[PDB]
């Protein structure tokens, strides 16, 4: 099974998922000098006040917080998007040390971690239909930068010990994801893919320019998660990021002048 090891990591994925070498792959390097302000982008609308978190899960690849997506309780709209995208889940990618971890880079700089809030196009009816379509998904990407602790994250770090090994999950109600947004919604956007298998080219990426701040101590708790299941050889869940892929014939737009 795919993973982030020497034998099953990003360099291997193409053998089971040949779209790994496709024309709209993610993540990418964002070159801030050449991404152009686009005036046709509408205002971005992140509306998460009625979000209903359900459960948190270690799936052997990351930790993910799943939400009730039965109605428009948490949606992303505007910016490059047409129509309404419902929030389904958020997860993270992070490194074995604070100098790497993010999937997107900005002028080749890596952050300590990246948060991905995953939304699907309500016109396709559910996540599983949506993920098969070019305009099916929208992922809001937010960098984590080492500094002051973020209170908004502390409820996640606090439960990590209960989901240390793969397959483990826990109740995770009343978590408000607005606590994971920076002040600014300035963003870059480009058409891309899922950054994990099956690497489907169904994602409009919206990557916020402003990182949220997390402490060294908070990121370290992520590093005590495990890829392995209970009682197998330990394998710390670190460096669960895919390297940047070639932009090819795509445009990164900026939302801001
Ligand atoms: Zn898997």
């Amino acid at each position: 099974h795919w993973g982030y090891g020497k034998h099953n990591g990003p360099e291997h994925w193409h053998k089971d998922f040949p779209i790994a070498k496709g024309e709209r792959q993610s993540p990418v390097d964002i070159d801030t000098h050449t991404a152009k302000y686009d005036p046709s982008l509408k205002p971005l609308s992140v509306s998460y006040d009625q979000a209903t978190s359900l459960r948190i899960l270690n799936n052997r690849h990351t930790i993910n917080v799943r939400f009730d997506d039965s109605q428009d309780k948490a949606v992303l709209k505007g910016g490059p998007l047409d129509g309404t995208y419902r929030l389904i889940q958020f997860h993270f990618h992070w490194g074995s040390h604070d100098g790497q971890g993010s999937e997107h880079t900005v002028d080749k700089k890596k952050y300590a971690a990246e948060l991905h809030l995953v939304h699907w196009n309500t016109k396709y009816g559910d996540f599983g239909k949506a993920v098969q379509q070019p305009d099916g998904l929208a992922v809001l990407g937010i960098f984590l930068k080492v500094g002051s602790a973020l209170p908004g994250l502390q409820k996640v770090v606090d439960v990590l010990d209960s989901i240390k090994t793969k397959g483990k999950s826990a109740d995770f109600t009343n978590f408000d994801p607005r606590g994971l947004l920076p002040e600014s919604l300035d963003y870059w956007t480009y058409p891309g893919s899922l950054t994990t298998p099956p690497l489907l080219e169904s994602v409009t990426w919206i990557v916020l320019k402003e990182p949220i701040s997390v402490s060294s101590e908070q990121v370290s708790k992520f590093r005590k998660l495990n890829f392995n299941g209970e009682g197998e050889p330990e394998e710390p869940m670190v460096d669960n990021w895919r390297p940047t892929q070639p932009l090819k014939n795509r445009q990164i737009k900026a939302s801001f002048k």
